[PDB]
């Protein structure tokens, strides 16, 4: 018989937590976490907003430092560095990728406010660690956190060297000039606030359509988890998003928890896709609802992404393999 | 006195329920229901998603038996081929227009990815029923359901052949790897997921801005009409479509009615312009209410295509004529 | 210590009433209202929808005769001419510049449907007010209420000559031939419908994006002021719009009151940025909530838009100066 594979219509993957820190004790601290609970969740080593301002230079040779270090077990630390408009920028990049024992997972560009901006950062990056000799290229993650930057998102999200947006909650609220109340820097306004609600799906449709990864803006309540745990849900279930910075610990496990796959899809997409096959990829009923090669997709895409990810998918499935 | 034909600012119609048919037992039973409802209904004779895979051209040519046959009694029955990047389309264009004994009333294309692709196809529709020496060219709808064309869908509801647009609901969430839950595809959350209502508006949006139909997808629900009547009505209510796809016979009726003119406009209208055009078509108060020649072309719109489709409309709006 | 203005990242500003009137009547009473009130709103004299038609070149000499009159006061009296495919509406602008005693506070052009037109009457009017001698350029506003203009609508608020964009609604209703229903016109309706949702977000985030004024739609509930007064209140906090319309003189009052600033910012503003400054614009926890440079943003333009419209600032805030 015919398999999904060869008969079905047609993603991009990092860790779902994506956790900011921008001293050395939170540096620290986090780097020995993610020894024990495993790369569950990316560090970014923060030299930007995360960080006070006087030190750039120190600030950056702490970061890499840190970067391959011992603390460094699993290759899963990035950095944040200062925005185009900043007199650090270059610097950031030049002291990080000469000193640090290991390039950086991933480089974060804040404020992008032009597309030739980020362009140009992109390919700064890729001059100094080609003349450093360092062997591959890094992977650059862009904030999508200006009106610059929503309004040309889809350019953004087609860059070359660009693996990930993440939105800038607070700075895309700030750039309203109050306009936009702060409430819409917390939950549910965050969510619910017509324009930031259009913002997230701008970027979030985007990075679709790219195969680039979404990655939601931070919680900034720091004592209710319950509240982190559920806007995480609502980044992923409403607004598409595969990824959320944290910005305490104390998120981190709320967050990966949130992102995990649910395993009740699995015996579902045997099913359907069991009987679709019989049909010979025709159109089937299933449970009072009509299904066609075009919902089929969803249940392939769901057993390819468990058998894949070594998860439990029933003996039945064989034939769809 | 003046007329709001000649003082008021400044539309595309096809049947509102477009029902699909993807084998021989299926299109021939819709083509009786047709003969028997009359042409309340369009009929598409499926090749791609609705039918099975593995007999192509056998497939094309039961299509093309029944264009123009006697089961086709208004020549309001169309086919949808397959997709630019599959191996049969051209022979599907081919096989259908040199057999058909009338032409298609459209062709429907699923799954452009580009802009190029669409066109091409449209092209090539037009190059072989020309040198068939087919008298008129054959409108083309296009499916909107992958995210190349939903970024560039404005672009498509430009193209010049293109008569409608189509959301596909299942291959957009499909689209998305998992991103978007298969309760998406269901309802209510295909059309109170933000992802998926965001892509409804924007296909709806561009149709209108070019004068195409905008076609909404089918309701998977075969048991419980009362849910598929309701999709209907937000479909045309909240998302401005004014056509959907049926994939069951039961559905027909539903949709169709779904979409039935509201008479009761027609005097509203009727005594708002009555007094706009006492008032030399300045501005006036009703009900409560300030109108002015913004809203006038509303209700001129109205009762224009009230007694076009030859609805009663009342004796006193003649001077409005 | 370092001060919000040289450490942190990075507005439109007219009154937040744009009372209109279309009839000499009217006309009059309303500049003898804000010569009452003050110059809390501005009056548009209008020569297209809140006027009738047929007395165009009377109509416009009307206007003229106004502006800059004795019944002018502030010089925050405008107008609104015809659209450009009219024949009146190069007269209108040529009548009303050479007859004014003072040019317009603005000229606000309806119905736009391309780019080019916009740009063309913008650049009309330089010409016009350069041959009369006339001393500085008149700014223009544009009504976003087709098709066309929605589509192009951030190629509209980036013209140079442009300082606002207005959104008219039941232009934008009708000029979807009923497929939008008429209840969209109306409260909740205009808020709440997709497409008019939609149309109404873009206007805004495209506005915000270049730094000009959004506009909303009058209220054309002339009895319920409390409807109004909700309108003007989700206008601002959910869509992000900085000015409305009026269409009676008692919807200005609580348009004004809708739009006045929240003096409960201020010492919120104060506490968290005093804060930030301690800590050297590092990261801070502030009632659970976590903040930093892009938060801070939003409070240092609360101070910054208090200090500077002369409201009430604590002293404690002296070394935020
Ligand atoms: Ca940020
Ligand atoms: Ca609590
Ligand atoms: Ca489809
Ligand atoms: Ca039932
Ligand atoms: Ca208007
Ligand atoms: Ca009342």
């Amino acid at each position: 018989a015919l398999t999904p594979a060869e008969v079905l219509f047609d993603p991009a993957v990092l860790p779902a937590c994506d956790h900011y820190a921008g001293s050395e004790k939170l540096m620290l601290k986090s780097l020995a976490l993610q020894q024990q609970l495993g790369p569950v969740f990316d560090i970014t080593l923060d030299c930007e907003d995360g960080a006070q301002v006087g030190r750039e230079a120190q600030h950056a040779e702490l970061v890499a430092s840190l970067l391959g270090s011992e603390h460094d077990r699993f290759g899963r630390v990035g950095v944040r560095i200062h925005d185009f408009d900043h007199a650090h920028w270059r610097d950031d990049v030049r002291l990080i990728l000469r000193a640090a024992k290991r390039a950086p997972a991933y480089i974060t560009l804040p404020k992008i406010r032009h597309v030739h901006d980020a362009a140009e950062m992109v390919a700064f990056i890729e001059a100094t660690r080609r003349e450093l000799g360092i062997a591959q290229p890094v992977p650059v993650q862009l904030l999508v956190e200006t009106h610059g930057a929503l309004t040309r998102v889809f350019d953004l999200a087609a860059l070359p060297g660009v693996e990930a947006l993440s939105f800038g909650l607070m700075d895309f609220v700030s750039a309203h000039d109050g306009a936009i109340p702060d409430t819409a820097m917390r939950s549910p306004g965050q969510f619910d606030h017509p324009l930031v609600r259009r913002a997230k799906l701008e970027i979030s449709a985007a990075c679709h359509a790219y195969g680039k990864v979404p990655s939601h803006n931070v919680s900034t309540e720091v004592r209710d988890m319950s509240v982190v745990a559920n806007d995480a849900a609502r980044a992923r279930n409403e607004f598409g998003y595969t990824r959320m910075w944290s910005i305490h610990p104390a998120q981190i496990e709320a967050i990966v928890a949130a992102f995990a796959p649910r395993d009740e899809e699995i015996t579902t997409a045997t099913e359907i896709l069991l009987a679709a096959q019989s049909a010979q990829w025709g159109p089937t009923r299933y449970h009072d609802t009509l299904h066609d090669r075009a919902s089929y997709r969803y249940y392939w895409s769901v057993l390819r992404r468990a058998q894949a990810t070594g998860r439990a998918v029933p003996q039945d499935a064989a034939p769809l393999f």
